């Protein structure tokens, strides 16, 4: 169907995912849980608007079959709005520990400069955990199933970016190979602040792009699939704008109230590329 | 109606359960919680029938929920034990504090004190739960604390039977208090030297709960009320002794209970014995 280069590609990408991603989160562990001015007006009134737009409740399975069940605080105003970010910043952390070394392990990848690694890297952590939390989304329960731990959704939601691209990913009912072949596309993103080889990363986007779309005509009926690609290319730039979103979000967040682990300051640029990113670079020399 | 001797006995007893009985629970705090031989068959007969969920809801209205797990088994069955033991040993130390507000105890032997202690806890930390309790969702509701029952099998457990019974009395503050005053002055309970005037103390304490019944209690729906509680008095002295031995069979093959829980339970010359609650009966 493909070529011998699209199929070595796809198992190239196939691979670097089997090993870099924790499906079952059975290593995630030693987490952090809730716990048992004219101008700082105007920023309260905003973060308040970014933490209460998604509200989730946590769920805990223990292996001898005991639950425990965390239930959000209502917005009383103050401090109980960021009860559940620590938790939220080792998910984070641990997502994109995963995300680096899958990149990491890509060939393309490594073969590139350190500081062209770095940059892709920033530009696409988020964009690449949001498509890795699609697969263990499910839509009839509104849940996202980190293997013991469970993230349960409280037209409210459909309004919210960040749960209408989840809602509308899964809706396409996408292959392993086309999940892996997404986030191939948006870790080799050109156009993104630092990266100075922009045309290599431009050859190796659209190659990836050419083998997404070859790899539906072989395996997709017709011609229900007619334009699948096209969904899938477009799916990308709303994750991209949900990516301006969500930065914005974080800093302002991050501003007021400090929660991004080291990690999450190198990644969103919260106080030469190697020197500003130490965290990073000894991650991607391991 | 009543005496002036009856009336200051109430006022005392009511005064000593305000000033000990923390009924919301707000100080009650680092506590332990469940992780985020023929003798085996009988322990898990024991705890299996007693099954609670357990709710916690901080200040901000988060709610954090255990829900427990299934049996065989396998220790998970013993989860809400340290929990147990916690909530247990601050209930004990609130019911030692309201021993010694009591003049009428703090006037009998240190040796005394102890052995009444020894014998009426359990008792005295059924009565002030049944209080929190709420029959209408089998919940007893202490403060940001809460514990749901999780039916004719249900009522096969005389402690949830007793919870259920004693509710339905209705009982103002006066009858509880009077109870646990009548159930703390027990003569009968093992190594009271002082006999006669325990037993004596403790027929003031019954002719005053009869005296404020007659009253208070004019209605049909309280005919017998005195009587009735008299009779859920020797039913938690019964409850009492099957609680000491399922504590006994669990502790063997689990130990769980805190160092004053062992004071008070035998778990292993009284003041030598009894340390913590001779200290506790000093400070
Ligand atoms: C008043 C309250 C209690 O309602 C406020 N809301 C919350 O505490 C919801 C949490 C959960 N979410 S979420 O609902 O958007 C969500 C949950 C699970 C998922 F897998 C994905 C999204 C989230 C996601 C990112 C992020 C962050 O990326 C953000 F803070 F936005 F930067 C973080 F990981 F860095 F923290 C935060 C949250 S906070
Ligand atoms: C398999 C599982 C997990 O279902 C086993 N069941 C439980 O762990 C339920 C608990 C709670 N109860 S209870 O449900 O009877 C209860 C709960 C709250 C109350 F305020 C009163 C009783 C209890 C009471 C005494 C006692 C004890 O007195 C003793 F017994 F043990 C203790 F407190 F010292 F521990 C134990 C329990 S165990």
């Amino acid at each position: 169907g493909l070529t011998e280069e699209q199929r070595m590609m796809i198992r190239e990408l196939m691979d670097a995912q089997m090993k870099t991603f924790d499906t079952t989160f059975s290593h995630f562990k030693n987490f952090r849980l809730p716990g048992v001015s004219r101008e700082e007006a105007a920023k309260w009134s905003q973060v308040r608007k970014d933490l209460c737009s998604l509200k989730v409740s946590l769920q805990l399975r223990g292996e001898d079959g005991s639950v425990w069940n965390y239930k959000p605080p209502a917005d009383s105003g103050g401090k109980e709005i960021f009860s559940l970010l620590p938790h939220m910043a080792d998910m984070s952390t641990y997502m994109f520990k995963g995300i680096i070394s899958f990149a990491k392990v890509i060939s393309y990848f490594r073969d590139l400069p350190i500081e062209d690694q770095i940059s892709l890297l920033k530009g696409a952590a988020f964009e690449l955990c949001q498509l890795r939390f699609n697969t263990v989304f499910n839509a009839e329960t509104g849940t996202w199933e980190c293997g013991r731990l469970s993230y349960c959704l409280e037209q409210q939601l459909l309004l919210e970016p960040m749960l209408k691209f989840h809602y509308m990913l899964k809706k396409l009912q996408l292959h392993e190979e086309e999940y892996v072949l997404m986030q191939a596309i948006s870790l080799f993103s050109p156009d993104r602040p630092g990266v100075l080889q922009h045309r290599v990363v431009d050859q190796l986007q659209e190659q990836f792009a050419i083998t997404l779309k070859s790899y539906i005509e072989c395996n997709r009926p017709q011609p229900a699939h007619r334009f699948l690609f096209l969904k899938i290319m477009a799916m990308l730039t709303e994750l991209r704008s949900i990516n301006a979103q969500h930065t914005q979000r974080l800093l302002r967040i991050q501003d007021i109230h400090p929660f991004a682990t080291p990690l999450m300051q190198e990644l969103f640029g919260i106080t030469s590329l190697t020197e500003r990113h130490k965290i990073l670079h000894r991650l991607l020399q391991e």
